[PDB]
C-alpha cells in the first residue's frame, strides 16, 4: 500500500516525486509505495497527517512536541541516525557557532543578531532559548516578544513577523520552508556566513556540511556554556546539550506504522548513503535537509514501547513545556512535593491507598498492571517511585531511574545504616523425587517468581545459558509457570491464573512472586527458583493459607551448583549466587525528596509497628510482597551506591549483561535506543 509523504514546498515535493519515482523502478509492484502531499509548514503537515490527508513527516524532535498534543496525537515511528552505519548515533549536539574573534561568550549574547533553525526546533530554538530566557526581563511573555527584544535583530522562520517583526528582521517574512533562504541549519549557518547574523544555533555537523575545507573552518568557533569558546571541531567539549534525533511521525492508533518501516527500510537498503544511485535519501541537487536530513546515514525503527514523551525524554520534554508555557521552574527540591508511588496492579493498589490514607497527604498512588508499566511511569512523571528486584533495578537504570533506598532484611541493629551483601538465589526442589540433581535439569519442570527477576530469572537462566548457547530456555525445559513470558509459551503452561491474567506478571497470577513460585513447585514443578528465605517462610504454619499449611521444611531441598544437594537452611554453602537487595527506585530530580519522605514513613509505619490488624504496618502484606517483600526490616541508605551499576554491583552487572541477547523486555530495547 502507499504512504503519503507530507513535503513542505517545492524543493521538497521536487525530491518526494524522484523518491517516489525510483520506489516504483525498484520494488515489485506489490510492495510500499509513496505519494507526495504538498504543504507549506511542517505544522501544516502534522494537521494533515492528523486529518488522514498524509501519512509521514520527518520532525525535529522539538517540533515532534507540538506533533504529539492533542488533537494531533502523532507519534515517532521510524528514527534517522547520524555518525554511520558503523556506529549508528541516534541523537546530535547542539551548538552556537559564531566568527572567529567576534569576542562575545554564551553569557554576552544581548544585542547580538542571531541565526535560528526555526522557532521550536531543538538546536535551533528551544535548547539555547532554554539557556537564555530566564534570565530575560520582565515581561517574559510571549516568549517571542522577549527574545525578539533581547537580540537586535533575528532570523527565527516559523516565527510570526506581524506580531514580531524583529524576529525576522534577518530573513523577512520568517518563512517556514527551505524557500528561505535562511531556514534550517544551513538556512542559519549561510546567515552567520553572510554576516546578516552574529550567532548561528545549528547542529554540530552544520559547518562540516557547509565548508569543506579546513582553512574555511578556521575563521569560526563555538560557544561553550563555561563563557569560553572552541574549535568547531571540538564540540564533544563544547555544545550546550545533546538532543534526541529527528524522527518520521504517524498517527497514534492506526498511522500505518508498519508500511512507513518497510518503505523506509527497503528506501535505505537502495538509496541510501552507500549507493550512489540516480537517487539519493541522504542529499539533492535542490538543496539540503529535504525530507530527511542530509547528516543521517540510515533509519531505525523506534521501539513499540517508546511513546513520544519517552522518545524525547523526561528532562526535555520538561524543557520543552516549560519554555512553551514560558514558565521558570522554581526547583523541586525546595518544593519536595507528595511521593506518587506506583502500585502493581489492584492488590497492591489497594494496601497503598491505605498507606496513603494513614501518611496524610506524604504518599500518593498510581497503579499499572506490569514492573515495566510502573518503570515507564516514573520515567515520564506520571510516577514518582516503586520498590524493585534487583534486575528491574537493573533495568530502571538502563531507563536513567537511579535507587535512593534498599531494602534490608537482616534484624536488626542500626538497619538503615548497614548496607547488606545482599540475600541468596537458590534452586528449589521436592526431596525424593528423586535424583534431580542440576545437569539432567532438560525436559524438567521450572518455576520462576517471574520473567526478568534476579532469583526468578536472571541467576539460573544466566547460569543455564552459558551451558546450552542459545536463548530458547522455553525447549530447554519441557514447561513451566515464568510470569511476563510470552502468553503461548512452555513457560506459561503451568500458571495458575484466570482467564486473561494467565502469566501475568503480578498478583492476578498465582504463581507470580516467591511465594506463588514456590506454590507452583509445590503443585505443579520440578524446580523453583527463588530467595533463599521462601522455603523457611511458608512452611510449618508460617504461611497460614491452605495449600501451604501443612507443608514443611523437612520435604524440600536446594540444588548445588555441583549436583550436591543439601538441605535448606545450608543455603549460604548452596547456592546459585548473591542477589542484591531489592530498592526503590525514582528519578534523579526526586531522588533527596523521596529520600526523606520515605525514611519517616517507615519510621511511622515500618517494622517497629506492633498490632499489625489495627494499626497499618508499610512493610507487612500477608504472603504476597505487596509494595515492598514482607521480610523487609528497614529502607537504608545506599550511600556511595546511588546508581544502578554502584548499587547492583560489578558481579551482577556482568551476569545481567551477559544476558543481553536474549532479552524478551521491550521497555529494555526502548530505553537502550540511545
Ligand atoms: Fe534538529
Ligand atoms: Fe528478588
Amino acid at each position: 500500500k502507499t504512504v503519503r509523504w507530507c513535503a513542505v514546498s517545492e524543493h521538497e515535493a521536487t525530491k518526494c516525486q524522484s523518491f517516489r519515482d525510483h520506489m516504483k523502478s525498484v520494488i515489485p509492484s506489490d510492495g510500499p509505495s509513496v505519494a507526495c502531499v504538498k504543504k507549506a509548514s511542517y505544522l501544516d503537515c502534522i494537521r494533515a497527517i492528523a486529518a488522514n490527508e498524509a501519512d509521514a513527516v520527518t520532525l525535529d524532535a522539538g517540533l515532534v512536541y507540538d506533533a504529539y498534543l492533542a488533537p494531533n496525537n502523532l507519534k515517532p515511528v521510524v528514527a534517522e541516525f547520524y555518525g554511520s552505519k558503523e556506529d549508528p548515533q541516534t541523537f546530535y549536539y547542539a551548538v552556537a557557532v559564531v566568527k572567529k574573534d567576534s569576542g562575545f561568550q554564551m553569557n554576552q549574547l544581548r544585542g547580538k543578531k542571531s541565526c535560528h533553525t526555526g522557532l521550536g526546533r531543538s538546536a535551533g530554538w528551544n535548547i539555547p532559548i532554554g539557556l537564555l530566557y530566564c534570565d530575560l526581563p520582565e515581561p517574559r511573555k510571549p516568549l517571542e516578544k522577549a527574545v525578539a527584544n533581547f537580540f537586535s535583530g533575528s532570523c527565527a522562520p516559523c516565527a510570526d513577523g506581524t506580531d514580531f517583526p524583529q524576529l525576522c528582521q534577518l530573513c523577512p517574512g520568517c518563512g517556514c520552508s527551505t524557500l528561505n533562504q535562511y531556514f534550517g541549519y544551513s538556512g542559519a549557518f549561510k546567515c552567520l556566513k553572510d554576516g546578516a547574523g552574529d550567532v548561528a544555533f545549528v547542529k554540530h555537523s552544520t559547518i562540516f556540511e557547509n565548508l569543506a575545507n579546513k582553512a574555511d573552518r578556521d575563521q569560526y568557533e563555538l560557544l561553550c556554556l563555561d563563557n569560553t569558546r572552541k574549535p568547531v571541531d571540538e564540540y564533544k567539549d563544547c555544545h550546550l546539550a545533546q538532543v534526541p534525533s529527528h524522527t518520521v511521525v504517524a498517527r497514534s492508533m492506526g498511522g500505518k506504522e508498519d508500511l512507513i518501516w518497510e518503505l523506509l527500510n527497503q528506501a535505505q537498503e537502495h538509496f541510501g548513503k552507500d549507493k550512489s544511485k540516480e537517487f539519493q535519501l541522504f542529499s539533492s541537487p535542490h538543496g539540503k535537509d529535504l525530507l530527511f536530513k542530509d547528516s543521517a546515514h540510515g533509519f531505525l525503527k523506534v521501539p513499540p514501547r517508546m511513546d513520544a514523551k519517552m522518545y524525547l525524554g523526561y528532562e526535555y520534554v520538561t524543557a520543552i513545556r516549560n519554555l512553551r508555557e514560558g514558565t521558570c521552574p522554581e526547583a523541586p527540591t525546595d518544593e519536595c512535593k507528595p511521593v506518587k508511588w506506583c502500585a502493581l496492579s489492584h492488590h497492591e493498589r489497594l494496601k497503598c491507598d491505605e498507606w496513603s490514607v494513614n501518611s496524610v497527604g506524604k504518599i500518593e498512588c498510581v497503579s499499572a498492571e506490569t514492573t515495566e508499566d510502573c518503570i515507564a511511569k516514573i520515567m515520564n512523571g506520571e510516577a514518582d517511585a516503586m520498590s524493585l528486584d534487583g534486575g528491574f533495578v537493573y533495568i530502571a537504570g538502563k531507563c536513567g531511574l537511579v535507587p535512593v533506598l534498599a531494602e534490608n532484611y537482616n534484624k536488626s541493629d542500626n538497619c538503615e545504616d548497614t548496607p547488606e551483601a545482599g540475600y541468596f538465589a537458590v534452586a528449589v526442589v521436592k526431596k525424593s523425587a528423586s535424583d534431580l540433581t542440576w545437569d539432567n535439569l532438560k525436559g524438567k519442570k521450572s518455576c520462576h517468581t517471574a520473567v526478568g527477576r534476579t532469583a526468578g530469572w536472571n541467576i539460573p537462566m544466566g547460569l543455564l545459558y552459558n551451558k546450552i548457547n542459545h536463548c530458547r530456555f522455553d525447549e530447554f525445559f519441557s514447561e513451566g509457570c515464568a510470569p511476563g513470558s510470552k502468553k503461548d509459551s512452555s513457560l506459561c503452561k503451568l500458571c495458575m491464573g484466570s482467564g486473561l491474567n494467565l502469566c501475568e506478571p503480578n498478583n492476578k497470577e498465582g504463581y507470580y512472586g516467591y511465594t506463588g513460585a514456590f506454590r507452583c513447585l509445590v503443585e505443579k514443578g520440578d524446580v523453583a527458583f527463588v530467595k533463599h528465605q521462601t522455603v523457611p517462610q511458608n512452611t510449618g504454619g508460617k504461611n497460614p493459607d491452605p495449600w501451604a499449611k501443612n507443608l514443611n521444611e523437612k520435604d524440600y531441598e536446594l540444588l548445588c551448583l555441583d549436583g550436591t544437594r543439601k538441605p535448606v537452611e545450608e543455603y549460604a554453602n548452596c547456592h546459585l549466587a548473591r542477589a542484591p537487595n531489592h530498592a526503590v527506585v525514582t528519578r534523579k530530580d526526586k531522588e533527596a525528596c523521596v529520600h526523606k519522605i520515605l525514611r519517616q514513613q517507615q519510621h511511622l509505619f515500618g517494622s517497629n509497628v506492633t498490632d499489625c490488624s489495627g494499626n497499618f504496618c508499610l512493610f507487612r502484606s500477608e504472603t504476597k510482597d505487596l509494595l515492598f517483600r514482607d521480610d523487609t526490616v528497614c529502607l537504608a541508605k545506599l550511600h556511595d551506591r546511588n546508581t544502578y551499576e554502584k548499587y547492583l554491583g560489578e558481579e551482577y552487572v556482568k551476569a545481567v549483561g551477559n544476558l543481553r541477547k536474549c532479552s524478551t523486555s521491550s521497555l529494555l530495547e526502548a530505553c537502550t535506543f540511545r
